[PDB]
């Protein structure tokens, strides 16, 4: 979950 955030961003 916490990868998904920085990747998205
Ligand atoms: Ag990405
Ligand atoms: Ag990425
Ligand atoms: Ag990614």
């Amino acid at each position: 979950l916490a990868a998904s955030l920085a990747c998205a961003l």
